């Protein structure tokens, strides 16, 4: 009795899963590539950890996330594999519940972690209070497609403090601040959307995971988590919070997955 965990997102979530590659099974829950390959962490990422280390029962991971993704290239554009295209890939291969992924409302969990790149590319050129509702409304319409297919369990991660990644710190404290203020508005509107959707549907199970506060706790007191400081970079993924100037390493992703486990019990796999 597996949980079918379909995920959508950006480079904080990518593993390089191909819908034409080896498919998830009990003996191979990630499908492809091997657990620990394809990420921006030097090892497993939060999805790999949730699927294989923090799981309370069998979880099968179909990870559609792609580096460079924004919500929809008609709003903030980046790479062709935006979130809209990831939902299209889902619609093309898994939405009709094929024998290879025979999911149902009671055993499918749809996880979305998006907005890092939308905010990263729009925080200085748009007004947060009126532009972020357009981003969030487009996210909600994508979620509605999965709802129409029969999905009922949803996991949303808010945007973490990429304002304090080395890439942003180097642009100056006032840019860190402008980005952080915009991001806060986005995350508030995301929360409102998840709450409104949950109430309006009445038949869904949802979790909004506050990655922002979790990461912020570590950045504020890095040595309490085994990191020497909040700014160093090490591509080993474990010596520093940062694997490169914009992405956290496997040690951070493991701490996040361990933090998420109790909050995901209600979704069935944890």
């Amino acid at each position: 009795n597996p949980t079918y965990f379909f995920t959508f997102g950006d480079s904080y979530s990518q593993t390089g899963f191909s819908a034409s590659g080896t498919q998830p099974s009990a003996s191979n829950p990630m499908g492809n590539p091997d657990l620990g390959i394809g990420t921006t962490t030097n090892g497993p990422n939060w999805i790999g950890y949730l699927t294989t280390t923090e799981n309370a029962s069998l979880v099968l991971s179909y990870n559609l996330a792609a580096g460079g993704a924004t919500i929809d290239n008609a709003l903030v554009p980046f790479y062709p594999g935006d979130l809209a295209s990831q939902f299209r890939l889902f619609e093309d291969v898994y939405a009709d519940k094929p024998a290879s992924a025979p999911w149902s409302a009671e055993d499918a969990v749809f996880g979305v972690w998006i907005g890092i790149n939308d905010i990263g590319n729009a925080y200085y050129s748009t007004d947060a209070e009126t532009y972020t509702p357009k981003l969030i409304s487009r996210l909600e319409s994508l979620v509605e497609e999965v709802y129409k297919n029969g999905g009922r369990k949803f996991l949303f991660l808010n945007v973490p403090p990429t304002s304090r990644s080395p890439l942003f710190l180097e642009q100056g404290e006032e840019v860190v601040k402008q980005h952080a203020e915009y991001l806060s508005v986005y995350n508030e509107n995301l929360e409102g959307m998840v709450d409104d959707f949950t109430k309006k549907k009445g038949d869904v199970t949802t979790v909004l995971y506050d990655s922002w506060s979790f990461m912020t706790k570590i950045l504020d007191d890095p040595t309490a988590y085994g990191f020497p400081d909040a700014t160093c970079i090490n591509d080993d993924g474990t010596s520093c919070i940062w694997w490169d100037n914009y992405h956290p390493g496997m040690k951070y992703h493991l701490l996040q997955a361990e933090d998420m486990k109790p909050k995901l019990r209600k979704l069935g796999g944890w």
